[PDB]
Formats: C-alpha cells, structure tokens, sequence
C-alpha cells in the first residue's frame, strides 16, 4: 500500500462508524474487544499494554506505519492469519487513507 | 514499510549479487528458477504470463508496490508464507532502498 494523507474529519466518522465499537483511540483508554489504540503506530504488532492478544498478532510483529497499516486493514485476515479482529476490511483506497489520517492524530 | 529513494547504482549491484541468479528485469526477459520482473510494479502476485507460481504468491494477491515489495523482501516467507523463493532476505533498509530504487526504473 501507499498511504497518501486524506481527512481526518472523514476519518473520524468512518472510526466512529467501524472501529469503535471495539477499539478506543485515547492515552488511557480502555481495551474492549480489541486493544486501545494508544501509541500503534512506530510500535510493534502486539503489545498495547495489558492487553491479551492471539498467537498470531504477536507472531506478525510489525512495526507499524501508515501504509502496512493501509494493507491490514484493506484485509486483516489476510495480512495476519489467524488473527482474532473481526473486521472483514476497508475496500476504499481513499476510506483507508481517511481512516489513518485520524488514526494517526489521534493515536498519537 | 515506508520505502525511500536510494541509490540506483547500488541497487545494481545488490541486484547482481543478489536476486540476478533468480530474475531477469527486461521487457522480453526469461523466467529463470524465479519470473521475470518486467512490469512487476502495478501488478498483482502471481500473475506473470508463463511463469507457475506456488498457491501462496497467487492467493497473495497483492498489487507490488515500492512499500509492500520492501516488507516482502525482508523475510519473503514470513509476508508469503509457502512461497517458493529461497531467499533469507535483505535485512538493511539502506539496501532495501536502493534495491527497489533500481528495480522500479529496471521493470518499466
Ligand atoms: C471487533 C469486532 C473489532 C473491530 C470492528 C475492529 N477491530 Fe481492530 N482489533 C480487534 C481485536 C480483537 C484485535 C486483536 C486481534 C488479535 O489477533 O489479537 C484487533 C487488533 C487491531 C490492530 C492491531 C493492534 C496491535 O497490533 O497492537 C489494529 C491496528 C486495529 N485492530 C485497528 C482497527 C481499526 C482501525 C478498525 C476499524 C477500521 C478495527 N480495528 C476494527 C477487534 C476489532
Ligand atoms: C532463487 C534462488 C531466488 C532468488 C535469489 C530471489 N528470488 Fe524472487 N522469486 C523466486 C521464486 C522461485 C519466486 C516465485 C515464488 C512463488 O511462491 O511462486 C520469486 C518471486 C519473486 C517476486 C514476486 C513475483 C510475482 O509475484 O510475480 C518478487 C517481486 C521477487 N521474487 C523479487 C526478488 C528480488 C528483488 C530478489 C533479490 C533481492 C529475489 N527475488 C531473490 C526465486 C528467487
Ligand atoms: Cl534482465
Ligand atoms: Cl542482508
């Protein structure tokens, strides 16, 4: 993939819309179904704090930038086999590159 | 993977030394133990007429580009797990660089 900055408004709506519900994004925040977010980017695949991840998510040990992450969740299965996120992907190039432009901010 | 402009010079030579054995580059060019590489930039995996892919490459189904190809090319078994290119990888990202830098002028 190649990230390519997008909106962070449009972003926000689509994290509010598909991602939140399992994911928080804040310094602090609480894990739910999935990891808080907090500091995933330049971080290796795997290791929010305290958090219980799958076999696989810790194998894949990536360090994560804007465009693996662009690729993940084109088709998260598909980049980490055996994973446990239960989103199926983000087929838009420009909903992907939204989507990081928030995330990226936000995460930080 | 976020790639960077390198030396195409060097990319040459890392070229030679590395994956020639394997891959030619040139329009025209023969499969050899590996496909040729001409116009692997903007396709997807597996797709190279002629040339018989494992299972793996094809169902890998990702579109080449600059940042996936210096992912791929770290640990080529680790991104495609079955495939059958025998190659441990190219650890430095310096020679990362300057390899695909090479390789996408080489491939047009
Ligand atoms: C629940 C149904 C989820 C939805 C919807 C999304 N994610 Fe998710 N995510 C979920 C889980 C259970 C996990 C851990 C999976 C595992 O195999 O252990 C994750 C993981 C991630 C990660 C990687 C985190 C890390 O390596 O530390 C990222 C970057 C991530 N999730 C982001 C993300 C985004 C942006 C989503 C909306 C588009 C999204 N996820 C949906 C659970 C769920
Ligand atoms: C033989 C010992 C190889 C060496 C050395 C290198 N590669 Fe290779 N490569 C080889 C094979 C047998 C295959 C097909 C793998 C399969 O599972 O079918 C490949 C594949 C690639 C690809 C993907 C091509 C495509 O999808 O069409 C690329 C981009 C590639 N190889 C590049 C590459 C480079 C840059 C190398 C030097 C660093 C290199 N390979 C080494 C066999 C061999
Ligand atoms: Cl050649
Ligand atoms: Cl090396």
């Amino acid at each position: 993939a190649e990230f390519k900055a997008g909106s962070a408004k449009k972003g926000a709506t689509l994290f509010k819309t598909r991602c939140l519900q399992c994911h928080t994004v804040e310094k602090g925040g609480p894990h739910k179904v999935g990891p808080n977010l907090h500091g995933i980017f330049g971080r290796h695949s795997g290791q929010a704090e305290g958090y219980s991840y799958t076999d696989a998510n810790i194998k894949k040990n990536v360090l994560w930038d804007e465009n693996n992450m662009s690729e993940y969740l084109t088709n998260p299965k598909k980049y980490i086999p055996g994973t446990k996120m239960a989103f199926g992907g983000l087929k838009k190039e420009k909903d992907r590159n939204d989507l990081i432009t928030y995330l990226k901010k936000a995460t930080e």
